[PDB]
């Protein structure tokens, strides 16, 4: 796995859609990543991709 952007990620989550997150634990693992690291989150706020999922929920749930 080469790459995962945030904007792809946060893309994926907030379209609510677990199918399009394959590969991110492969990538995570390949690089030793960590989302809450600062290539995961705003920078101006600190937002990270979970907040964004609980933003962007369909009714109930994401």
């Amino acid at each position: 796995l080469n790459r995962f952007d945030r904007d792809r990620l946060f893309n994926v989550v907030a379209r609510g859609n677990p199918e399009d997150l394959a590969g991110l634990l492969e990538y995570l693992r390949r690089t030793s990543k960590y989302l809450t690291d600062s290539e995961y989150t705003e920078g101006s706020t600190g937002k990270t991709c979970l907040m964004k999922a609980v933003l962007n929920l369909q009714d109930g749930v994401n």
